Parts: C-alpha cells; structure tokens; sequence
C-alpha cells in the first residue's frame, strides 16, 4: 500500500507567523521535515484562485478561477456562496490532484477544498462536502483522522483539510492583532491533536504531510477604504468585483470615458487594460477577466458603496489580494513524512511548483502545468 498524502491549508497564514512562538506543532513538524522560507501566491492573491492553483499547478489565468467573484457569458455569475456555480465543473479548468488520484483507481477525501464540490473532468472525490461556516475544529480533524484510517477498498491515498479561522481573524482585526494570533494558536493546536491521533491510529508513519497557506495578510488601518465608484462612476463602468482586485466593465460606448478616468496611476491604486497588466503577474489573457483591472495598493480597500456605508468606521482590519510579491502576501510551505527530507530549509518559491511534488507523492502522472518540477525535488528524502 503506497504512502498517503495529507494536504492541509491554513487560509491566510502569513509566512513569518511560524517564527513568533505561536505554532509549536507546526514548528516541530518543520524541524522534522522540510520548510520553505516562504511560498509566493499567484495573481490574484485571493482564496479560490490560489487554492485551485495549489492543486492544479496552473496560474489562475490558465485554470479559469480568475477571482473569487466572476462573470461568464455562458455560465453566468460565480461567487463563493453561489453553490450551483461553485459546484459546476465547467468553471474549473485543468486537473486537480484528487481527479488524478481517482483516475488511477485510488481514492481521495477532501474537507472543503475549493473545487471539491464539483465533478471536475467528470470526477468527484470519494469523500467531500458542502462548505459550511462555523464547523468545529475537532469535527473536521476527527473526520480527516477517520479518512486516513480507512482500509479495504475505501483507502484514501489523498486526504485534504482546510481551516478558515486565521483568514477570518485577519480580516476582522489585522495580522498583528491578538485575535489573529489566537486563531493561529488554535489551528496549530488542532493540527497537533490530529497528529497525535494519527500516531495512536498508526497512520502517522505511513503518511506524508504538506501544510500550505493560500496567501498572507496585510494590515488595513482605519481610513484605508474608498468606494469603487471613486475609481469609476457607475454611469461609465460597472465594478464587477470590489476589495483589492477591482475589475471594471465599461457600459456600451463608454470604453473611452472609462479608460480616461480609470487607466494609469492614482493615489492608492493603479489600473490597466487587462492585456496590459504587469507581465510578472501572468494574468489578463483569460476571457473571464473584466476589460479593466485595478490593483489597490497594499493596505487599501475599495468597496461597493453599500458596504462602505456599513463598514463600522472604527478599528484595524486586514486584507490580502495585493501584489503577490509583497512580503505581507507570502504564504507557508512545509512538509514532513516518510518520503520527504528531514531538517531541511528551501528557498522561497512560487506556489505553482507544489503540484509537481504532490503528483509524485500521490503516484499519479503529472498533468501539464505551469510549475517547475525541479523546485521541490530537494524536498524529497532521496
Ligand atoms: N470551499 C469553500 N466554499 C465556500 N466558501 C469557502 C470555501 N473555502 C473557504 N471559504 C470561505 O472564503 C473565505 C476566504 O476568502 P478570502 O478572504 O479570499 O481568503 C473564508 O471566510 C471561508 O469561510
Ligand atoms: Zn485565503
Ligand atoms: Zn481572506
């Protein structure tokens, strides 16, 4: 029986957060195994795009999950709480690792990984569920523990686990807040409980483990929110998305007026025609990207007008969705297990490279991807 892979995502864990004495279990795991200095997200540095990149090895511009919120001529609207969009395989390009696993006759079990509620390339994971808010930490850990222990024909080569808590605390209070640290500690402790349970079950020794995040988190101090309608008035363009990556579609005949007001450099953002976006972001070819894309500067939000209003103008907050090269946007990568190196540190690298490593650990043929297989070869024991 081949070694299983447990893939854990801690949404919004910034790379430096392993070095603050608040992750005893993850810090120990890293010392035992492999740790990268950091892992850069892909553009845009948002949750759905990056989680989907992690499991496909494709940049968002290629896999089609180009934002958390999207419009498509045929498929209509997509956003995180729109279940029949999220569950519709036609949005999701490429081949996520669970599809690869199921197509070899092996099985995958996913606790709420973006894309896992659809039948991508026709193939669902063997175990999966609809993402619900506020599931307990123990509930998910105990389910994952169960999935690792299953034997017979329902043995799982791949098991995935996802935590939202650090990201949510980050948004509400900022990455330097006690609330963000409390969340980091809590998720870390939960992961410790999982590891101890795997050891009691005798699954630990035959399971490789990768812990990642999708992006980091930057502070949004009070007064750092504008209206999307300050960028372009609604009569000349529609804001398709708000937050930090702001897509605009000019109204009919208004491309010139929209461009005149939007394009170029502004006080706390910059905007480009999608074909002209900075090449380093490797973004803007996909048809689902709006005609005009603005990037807010680090620490700034642009909100739909009704949100801006109910934004209780008081305390410090947090956001991501900023330039992926920023230190604040840096994510985590660490790994440990029977097939992984011991006591090793890796240079910082791009998140498209994780897929090649996972395909090797899962015994599946690597689908074509945007990563480099050379990057994570040193993470292997041999
Ligand atoms: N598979 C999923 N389906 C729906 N919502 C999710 C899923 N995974 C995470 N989320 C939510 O999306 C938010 C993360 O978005 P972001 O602010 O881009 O990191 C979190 O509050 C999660 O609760
Ligand atoms: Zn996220
Ligand atoms: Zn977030």
């Amino acid at each position: 029986t081949p070694h299983a892979l447990l893939l854990i995502s801690i949404d919004g864990l910034r790379a430096d957060m392993l070095d603050r004495g608040i992750t005893p279990n993850l810090s120990h795991l890293a010392r035992e195994g492999v740790r990268a200095r950091w892992m850069a997200p892909s553009y845009p540095s948002l949750t759905f795009p990056n989680h989907y990149t992690l499991v496909t090895g494709l940049r968002p511009d290629h896999h089609g999950i180009v934002h958390n919120s999207m419009r498509d001529p045929t498929l209509g609207g997509f956003w995180l709480s729109k279940s029949e969009a999220v569950g519709d395989a036609r949005w999701w390009g490429g081949e996520p690792v669970w599809v690869g696993v199921e197509n070899t006759g092996q099985h995958a079990a996913t606790w709420s990984w973006p894309g896992s509620e659809a039948a991508i390339k026709g193939v669902r994971p063997s175990q999966w569920r609809h993402y619900q808010k506020g599931v307990r930490l123990d509930t998910r850990v105990d389910a994952v523990r169960g999935w690792l222990a299953t034997d017979g024909a329902q043995r799982n080569r791949l098991v995935t686990l996802y935590f939202e808590h650090v990201d949510e605390a980050g948004h509400d209070h900022g990455p330097e807040s006690r609330q963000y640290a409390d969340a980091v500690r809590a998720v870390d402790a939960a992961i410790g409980r999982l590891l101890a349970g795997m050891q009691r079950d005798g699954t630990r020794a035959r399971t490789n483990i990768i812990v990642v995040s999708d992006h980091g988190m930057a502070e949004v101090a009070p007064g750092h929110a504008i209206s999307v309608e300050d960028i372009a008035p609604p009569q000349i363009a529609t804001a398709i998305t708000d937050g930090q990556v702001i897509g605009f579609e000019p109204l009919p005949g208004q491309q010139a007026a929209a461009e005149a007001s939007v394009l170029g450099a502004h006080d706390h953002y910059d905007c480009w025609r999608k074909a002209e976006l900075p090449a380093r972001w490797q973004y803007g070819s996909h048809p689902r990207i709006p005609s005009l894309v603005c990037q807010m500067h680090e620490g700034w939000d642009a909100l739909f007008p009704d949100k801006l209003a109910k934004r209780a103008q008081r305390g410090t907050r947090g956001s991501h969705g900023y330039d992926p090269a920023l230190p604040s946007m840096r994510a985590v990568f660490l790994a440990q297990g029977p097939d992984l190196a011991q006591g090793k540190t890796l240079p910082g690298f791009d998140n498209v490279d994780v897929y090649a490593l996972m395909s090797r650990l899962l015994g599946i043929p690597a689908a074509p991807n945007d990563g480099n297989p050379a990057t994570l070869l040193p993470a292997l024991r041999m």
